[PDB]
């Protein structure tokens, strides 16, 4: 039972699967993202010394084409690959000072949240290495100078739980709610902080998106901001945040969430950062959502639950979650400024997505994160995107 | 993320009565160990002595420095920490390892991630993840095992009952055990048995956590906390990879408290039934001996009972309700269930004549008492004997 067969299709879902395959000829199930995956912590050495050890196994694999379906739990395995770096990372911090080994700690998590990536909900190996993901976290946070910690906010008979990350605890800081993608936990951003947001004292609080990691028993719903609602409502409570400087910051899903966010709460936001985010174009349009490949569609069928997947039906169901057909990139434009980026070739993301979001943000922006050059691409708009942010709440 | 120990919260009085008891014994160790030798039969002693040493080792902050397992907080000398740590290991080479041997490896990681939340109080956050641990190893493990082990869900009062059934194969229908572990050990802690003990003669054990532990943590530990046993024993006659007509019982600890009382309610299903350490009547018919039981032993009770602050004067009382004798099962007729009931020299929990009221009120029955005082012996001997019982009446 290896990951990309966990989920069940229809059959003529199984014959789309097999065409987008063939037009596709990727040799990955994953969607790999190097580049981000970088960005988050990894080591682009480790990285590609796992992934080669994923590729050249000799095990045998669910698709051959896909070189990360090896489906024994052994050397080739997905999972097990990026679980024995996470573990050569945990196991280092051993004899190391404080610091050093909350950082070792730090990639720890991120390695075992990939090993999990893209977190099926029935996947067995990913709920386990969830919970690694989680441990390796706390004891990072046990170890680190700066302040971590776990928030608990009941809500709709259940807690919603959040993380806050803190400089210090000498005033109350600008708070940046930050939400990942789908298949994202809400601990794989420690970098966010530690490079850019603590630099100012600016705190961060994590949140999962409903059905995924912490929330994953929340159900999605048409509201599917709610969490994030519930989380803003808090903040007065929260002695260490300065709920007048709230700012946010969504990748992917978790941006359309924010972007949402930023026309429902318009006069309790300052400003907003979406990265990859799915607005528009995917959702109104069935056939792209039938084009996508099956890891993208198995991830949505797992956060919505459904058991075994019509891809024509579930195309057709996804323009709700436009936020044009919401109506909120229609009228007034919102007071909160948003910057709106993506990669260049997304088909998630589309230019025109990003487009449409600043046209009704007052004052905002959408900036095309561009290859072919290094130096202020990827790594200088993810920092320009992040100065801007801050000068809005520390302004 | 309160300590373990810490996490049991006790009216002043009761705190002060622990205190005095702590300080009589001078005991090491909040957890007990010799208990959790039972399960240790699983782990290799040379991991144990190490892992132990580390923990014991430690420099960090404990809540309290006599309790050599009471270090707080997640990081080196913590107990769920260091065992963790071993099953990771485990969990590494089953990767580089084939067939059986790799299969026996994540067994023991499970095991390990197991240990790490023992003795599995509710509100520890730290045992909560290691049982989550702990599961997904088990099933990796069966994934990689010759041995079929299949997962049950039984639907009960609008829940279900989760156990595992174990089969050596299911090329014919095979006589079973219903298994059932104290109230601080989990159903999946019992790989060894089936693998080393029941196997041999092809028969299968289904496991099942009593009401209130691991699986079956949402159903309330009522007066009949024997009703999933029941509940499963019922599903029986619906699986044809066992025998219904030929099941047999082990119950250990308070699990042999909960067998005795089916083994009187089923008398026709059940064909035989043994039982190791498990309190009958003695403890729970005696205030002034649970009194002095130690923290980790109350701590278990209040968790399994649901409460929210801790008297140990009213919880010594409510107890007297857990007594075979005082429900009257033990006092009439006997039952025409055969039921070998033991326990080793010396337990505070289960005296000799518990086990011997039990024997007395079962036909054919036999109480039994292992003077050993070392678990090697202890364990060979009490188990040997338990599967001498079962495969006279199941094998028949």
């Amino acid at each position: 039972k290896e990951t990309s067969a966990l989920t069940q299709y229809m059959p003529t879902s199984q014959s789309l699967l097999d065409e987008i395959k063939e037009k596709n000829g990727f040799s990955w199930y994953r969607n790999l993202r190097r580049l981000q995956w970088v960005w988050q912590g990894v080591d682009p050495i480790e990285q590609e010394q796992v992934l080669a050890r994923i590729a050249s196994s000799k095990h045998s694999r669910t698709d051959e084409q896909w070189l990360d379906t090896v489906m024994g739990y052994h050397s080739g395995n997905w999972a097990y690959e990026w679980t024995r770096l996470g573990m050569e990372h945990q196991k280092r911090a051993g004899e190391m000072t404080n610091e050093a080994a909350s950082e070792a700690l730090f990639s720890a998590s991120l390695c075992y949240s990939i090993a999990g990536y893209p977190h099926l909900k029935s996947d067995n190996l990913a709920i386990q290495a969830q919970v690694l993901a989680n441990s390796a976290y706390l004891e990072a946070a046990k170890k680190s100078k700066y302040i971590i910690k776990q928030l608990e906010i009941p809500f709709e008979k259940g807690k919603i739980t959040a993380h806050l990350h803190l400089t210090n605890t000498d005033k109350p800081h600008p708070v940046v709610i930050v939400s990942a993608g789908l298949d994202s936990l809400q601990t794989d951003m420690w970098r966010l902080f530690r490079d850019h947001l603590a630099k100012h004292d600016i705190a961060m609080l994590t949140v999962d998106m409903p059905s995924v990691g912490y929330s994953s028993k929340y159900p999605l719903t048409e509201d599917y901001s709610r969490l994030h609602q519930a989380v803003l409502n808090e903040l007065f409570s929260i002695p260490y945040v300065d709920h007048h400087r709230v700012g946010l910051i969504g990748f992917r899903f978790g941006g359309n969430a924010m972007v949402r966010l930023s026309f429902l709460e318009q006069e309790k936001i300052k400003a907003c950062v979406i990265l990859g985010a799915p607005i528009h174009d995917i959702f109104a349009s069935p056939q792209k959502l039938q084009q996508m490949p099956k890891m993208y569609l198995d991830v949505l069928a797992s956060r919505l639950g459904k058991s075994v997947v019509d891809i024509y039906s579930l195309s057709g169901q996804m323009a709700a979650w436009s936020l044009k057909v919401q109506g909120f990139l229609s009228s007034r434009k919102t007071k909160v400024p948003i910057l709106a980026m993506s990669l260049e070739g997304d088909p998630v993301s589309p230019y025109s997505d990003n487009q449409m979001v600043a046209f009704f943000s007052t004052y905002g922006k959408a900036k095309k994160i561009s290859s072919k050059t290094i130096t202020q691409g990827y790594e200088q708009s993810l920092d320009l995107a992040i100065k801007w942010l801050e000068d809005e709440l520390l302004r």
